[PDB]
């Protein structure tokens, strides 16, 4: 709902399936406190991580375990993960799609942020 | 060196070596006239394409033969090639680095335009 | 349906709306013959370009008028367009999503190719 | 120069200059220990981070302060920063170029690992 993570495999041209995603939120405090996690579906998407009420302002870290993904496909990738760190909901609730496009030695991440 | 092409391989994390690159200039009748070409070097770079005097304003196309590159590495590519089409100024040169980051199903191209 | 083009604006984190897209297919012949065109919707997506029956094997060119997009937002971008050229349906009908992520001096394009 | 950081600005088509970059090494207790830092140069590059002797195998994090960069250009950025986390070998060095292409709502990072 307010947070969705979508992962693509740039080598296959496919969704990156079964990609583990961990979302953390920066506490008071400055530590990363576990916020949510999940795997991408066969569409490469991970929905349902959170809700409007739970997904409050914060600095969030979305950690995408790209390494396991590549390693399950036989590839020794460069990165340990793709992590995306951002301030969310700074000027009100938004919907965040966190897109990652994965290659063994490269990724990109894109945030699509929309306003209900 | 007003125009330079740099090509990287996102799969191997390496320069993309021996990638054919063609550069075209749009002619008055809107056809692509060949202008220059080369193959990226060991460093994934292609210098010497043109010179300041020759590299006049116009619309140029850089075609990077990504498909043959992926073919040579045994990897099914999606694109026939990566084209970059751009107007060279206004206003003046300026050096252009056309950077391409290649994956089998994705590429990015970026223009680093300096001076 | 078998061809969809999705365009994102990496500067805003938004769909790239009202982006003109022209699809050509390479004729016999070697010329690019107009295949379909459209604009992206408010989701940055362009659906309905073609149909399974019309979208036969071919080399297709999807030309995304990124320049007009940027220029309507005040930006003199580097590229004239983003064009994506590919062989389609080489080993049978697939669904192609052609994604472009736009920045004034950079784009990426990603093909997500799936098999009904 | 075993580790080099190059940062490009996709909005301006330019090197991303004066971007702060921190490099951390994962310590035995899994904390990030600061290792090196610098600011990208006129050319969007940051050399001299480390040396062969110092740049042992391990897991390293390169944090690129993309937010301050975009802040300085008056452009709202999405990310707090671009982190690149990677294991430096096996098997051996190898030079690492960590290339980052920045846009306000997107970045890519690419490792060009040579020798």
């Amino acid at each position: 709902c307010p947070l969705m993570v979508k992962v693509l495999d740039a080598v296959r041209g496919s969704p990156a399936i079964n990609v583990a995603v961990h979302v953390f939120r920066k506490a008071a405090d400055d530590t990363w406190e576990p916020f949510a996690s999940g795997k991408t579906s066969e569409s490469g998407e991970l929905h349902g991580l959170t809700t409007e009420e739970e997904f409050v302002e914060g600095i969030y870290k979305v950690e995408i375990d790209t390494k396991s993904y590549w390693k399950a496909l036989g590839i020794s990738p460069f990165h340990e993960h793709a992590e995306v760190v951002f301030t969310a909901n700074d000027s009100g609730p938004r919907r965040y799609t966190i897109a990652a496009l994965l290659s063994p030695y490269s990724y990109s991440t894109t945030a699509v942020v929309t306003n209900p």
